[PDB]
């Protein structure tokens, strides 16, 4: 069915170790432009996409299109073997087994069982540093379970308050973290942190992050895996 | 009441970390001149005295002279949320409330309620390097809960054995450890290992410390955050 | 009896913490040409062999031979206080009494008491990177429990396979990993992956391993401490 070859197979166990916070099973479609995967959260709040093209890959060859279903927990600890330099194999062809080659110094071969997996109208826009999200997250997580997005017109506002305190994160297009802002109408909505903890791990501090929302509205969050393998998820809004 | 602005929130940090492992609760003074602090362990063995001067401070701002009490532990996690090159603001004028601004790529105002606090003939002084100081006294944990201080005219000792096994330290001014020996009489003392590990904490390698101490005599351990804010340790002699 | 002195405490203590993960006592043998040590982990799997040659010593001076027993978990924790340009230094006079300095800024001198310890046709060989075995060990740690080593004319493969999942590791000499490879007839033998875990720690990626086994037959490993000071493990098959 084909053969993929990823350099780096410690970022692409990080990759997987992002989403394996948020899943345990997720079906992959193998095609000829990439490699695409649309899994829920166990809560039945957060809506994950990825898209992995072919350009991010070494070497992508897909003699037949398929689709495979593997646990991410499972997936990732043998992922984490890999080195930062090491060569990330993915080759499918025994019908109902994966194998995952680490290849650096020597060649490792892994091989796992594959398992049968069941497969808005936003009125503000931002785009964000992916250092200044995560810091912000991590802020209301001291605070509060509860984070709250406020986007104005020249404004964009990431508040958080709890029993006792309270922590804020303005943000005016002018300052450094904040690199468009596109709003209609004045929008209010809040999120669960811990949700957004585990969906802000393993951004970069140079990544641009785009933030879609609106009132008491789910949130898009999307930012890019090498410029070119998208990652989206959709969070809704806190009950 | 004032605007305080101190450049690199992580070193702010891990002093106020540091302190938090004696002390749980303290009142800082913060007048024109800088920010003081007095607090006591709970075990009523170590005396805490931090002097905090302007000019350690980027921007030193203060309208109206005030005493406020803090938790140490509470304000020691939001501190933590700061980096090296990252700018603290503690900010103050909602009578009851502290502003704890983390300014790097973006701003971040934590705020905090302000709580409730209630506010030697020595005969040996020598000068050590923080680093010599630091190995001892983790030399010492290893074999004894007590470790004991014995200088003589140009030999400083520090000694520490328990059921089975013993360590010895001795410095004789001659050695890089030592810098300055100022000794009366033949001083030996004996002190709790365990708060001699916390009050050791976040010391560097170049730092100088200079302990005072007598016979059957609390010592007092002293040295410099930033060459110019002093902190100074009381600790009771072991029963 | 001695004055023994090693340059670079803290690898000393990966050495001796190394051994500590198998034997918990052991009697080293202090003789004018070297420290050599052999003993047995509990479960009396591993033969360990150590030694120690005076060329791998700034200072080796030996007034008389002596066979010494300590606590190698006793031994491990002072040796970790030592950095890695830390100076390691070993005292013995005081007849049942080991003196273990650490000299660095300072001189921090530890002393110990003495405990009392009481004191194959290979049909493949091969030469192989300290990185690759480890590497290996651990992928198989992942998926068995049990580690099986395969040795043809011109290939090396350590392969495992557990409940669900398999992972395989070929070398054919072609290989930057495999340096070396002779091999009389077929050799197949199974090894416990917690024991190999153990035992490969420690290891550098450009330390040579050289591999020793048979059918059904125990395994040697061997590889050297700083080119000189001879580390060799003898593990029994999996039964």
């Amino acid at each position: 069915p084909f053969e993929i070859v990823f350099e780096g197979a410690k970022e692409f166990a990080q990759l997987i170790d992002t989403a394996s916070k948020l899943i345990d099973e997720a079906a992959f479609k193998v095609t000829e432009d990439g490699i695409s995967m649309r899994a829920m959260d166990p809560s039945r709040v957060v809506l994950i996409d990825l898209n992995l093209p072919s350009s991010i890959f070494s070497k992508y060859e897909v003699v037949e299109p398929e689709t495979i279903g593997v646990n991410l927990d499972h997936l990732k600890k043998i992922l984490k073997r890999g080195k930062a330099k090491d060569t990330l194999i993915l080759k499918k062809g025994e019908e109902n087994f994966l194998e995952i080659t680490i290849q650096g110094t020597a060649t490792r071969t892994f091989r796992v069982p594959l398992i049968d997996v069941e497969e808005l109208p936003f009125t503000a826009k931002v785009v964000v540093l992916g250092e200044v999200l995560k810091d912000a997250v991590k802020d209301a997580s001291l605070v509060s379970d509860s984070i709250k997005f406020i986007a104005r017109e020249n404004e964009f506002i990431m508040k958080a308050e709890g029993e006792t305190q309270e922590v804020e994160i303005k943000l005016t297009l002018e300052d450094e973290g904040l690199l468009d802002i596109e709003v209609q109408e004045e929008t209010k909505s809040a999120y669960g942190v811990s949700y957004l903890s585990d969906m802000v791990k393993g951004l970069g501090k140079a990544d641009e992050v785009t933030i879609k929302f609106g009132n008491e509205m789910p949130m898009q969050m999307e930012y890019y895996i090498r410029d070119e393998g998208r990652l989206t998820f959709l969070l809704a809004p806190r009950v």
